[PDB]
């Protein structure tokens, strides 16, 4: 009965989530009417193919298109961040734009850079934020109106300091594009009604603890894991499955630093002779003319014997095989969750925004290791590092746990599913 609307952004790493929770939402024990928003025209190509796919999937599940026109680029600005700005910048329109449904909405769950449109704008709408990173991070992003210097760790009372390291150098300048759309929404958190985080209680337990204390970051709402989100199913299953169907368990390292293009052609070299040098059987999600005369002939010849040098695979159903030992990610947060889920250690090699801070979590919570300083020695880096992550041993094990644990949490009873339907319940 309760018409909710989900309202999603751009990019992988923010629709997914919004993706998954919709799904939640549609179907048992929550069983409520869910519109999907979707901003128009997508960044990407392959994001409209997703997304199609999942409406067919889901047909109880309306799709609501949000149209923001795309700002002109510019020499210096990142065309993501100039995305997020427009996005940001149009959230104004959503009360109107959503009042305009039927039946009655009785609460929208928001992509974070809405949150200054829907909070500050009539007519008042019931507004959870979803964020799409860990509570550790949130955390962070709330007290970005409060930075100044980066003397000094960031220390918030009552958490763990932030070291400079780990702080997005954007945070420190509040005319940075990113800086600018992240300090409009964050000092409008506190009129959400709750902050939803793809996180479970046993995941981030000092962070939660303190929140929930009431004495850090006291301007916010409650902070709500509900994670982590069970992923959807797709009309085409997993091309590799049968490939990894031969591998023995727990042999095959699987490798990706997301959507976006994240390494230099030099690091992908590097990365690739590493692989080779370790003889690890692997998936390698790299972002097949251009590799072959990248790592040059001998070279890819000896990673195909190997691995599988791929531009896209079904991520959950690869971590969710037993031939997978390992996954080498540079920890945005939905990888994070989903081999949180599947309980795969990982081997972290976080580049920038939320990923450090992310990768600390990791390790912190026993689902891997953070390898700081990969990028001096790629190559000696994985050759190093990657057989304790392939390896039986204790991060094995207690990899294992947080598996064990994610799936409690989000179970029947579990501290996630509690959450979520105390939420629904509580709905208009
Ligand atoms: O081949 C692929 N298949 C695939 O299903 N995914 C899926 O993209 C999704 C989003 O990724 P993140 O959060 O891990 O990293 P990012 O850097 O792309 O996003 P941010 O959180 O930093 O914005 C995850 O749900 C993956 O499962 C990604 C790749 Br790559």
């Amino acid at each position: 009965q309760p018409h909710v609307v989900v309202c999603s952004g751009a990019g992988m790493g923010h629709l997914t989530p919004f993706l998954n929770l919709a799904s939640a939402l549609s179907s048992a024990p929550y069983n409520c009417k869910v519109t999907l928003l979707i901003v128009i025209p997508l960044i990407t190509d392959a994001e409209s193919h997703h997304i199609s796919s999942f409406f067919s999937s889901h047909p109880t599940i309306h799709r609501l298109d949000f149209h923001v026109n795309l700002p002109a680029p510019k020499p210096n600005v990142d065309p993501f961040f100039l995305r997020y700005k427009s996005i940001s910048d149009s959230a104004h329109r959503l009360p109107v734009h959503l009042s305009a449904l039927s039946p009655p909405i009785s609460a929208v769950f928001s992509d974070f850079l809405f949150t200054q449109g829907l909070n500050t704008t009539l007519p008042h709408l019931p507004n959870y934020t979803f964020t799409t990173t860990s509570a550790r991070f949130f955390t962070l992003m709330s007290y970005v109106p409060h930075l100044a210097s980066s003397s000094s760790p960031v220390e918030i009372p009552g958490l763990e300091p932030f070291p400079t390291d780990n702080i997005p150098p954007p945070f420190f300048n509040p005319e940075h594009i990113f800086t600018s759309f992240t300090i409009s929404n964050a000092k409008y958190f506190s009129l959400s009604k709750g902050i939803l985080v793809n996180t479970f209680d046993s995941f981030e337990p000092e962070t939660l603890s303190a929140l929930n204390s009431g004495d850090t970051l006291s301007d916010l709402p409650p902070v709500i894991p509900i994670g982590p989100l069970n992923e959807l199913e797709h009309n085409k299953q997993e091309e590799l499955l049968p490939w990894l169907d031969q591998q023995p368990e727990k042999s095959v390292l699987y490798v990706s630093f997301g959507n976006r293009t994240a390494m230099s052609s030099d690091q992908i070299l590097e990365l690739g002779m590493g692989l080779e040098r370790s003889d690890c059987r692997f998936i390698w999600v790299v972002k097949k003319s251009e590799l072959r005369k990248l790592f040059g002939e001998e070279l890819y010849l000896k990673l195909s014997e190997k691995g599988k040098l791929v531009k896209w695979v079904n991520q959950t159903e690869i971590l969710g095989h037993t031939a997978v030992g390992g996954f080498l990610s540079h920890c945005g947060w939905n990888s994070v969750m989903e081999a949180a889920r599947r309980g795969v250690p990982i081997l972290a090699w976080p580049q920038h925004g939320d990923q450090r801070e992310n990768a600390w979590v990791v390790e912190k919570a026993g689902l891997g290791v953070w390898e700081r300083e990969w990028a001096s020695g790629i190559q000696a880096a994985i050759v190093e590092k990657v057989k304790m992550i392939m390896g039986n041993n204790d991060l094995r094990k207690s990899a294992m746990k947080v598996g064990e644990e994610a799936k409690r949490a989000c179970d029947v009873g579990g501290s996630s599913a509690t959450a979520l339907m105390n939420i629904i319940g509580s709905l208009k």
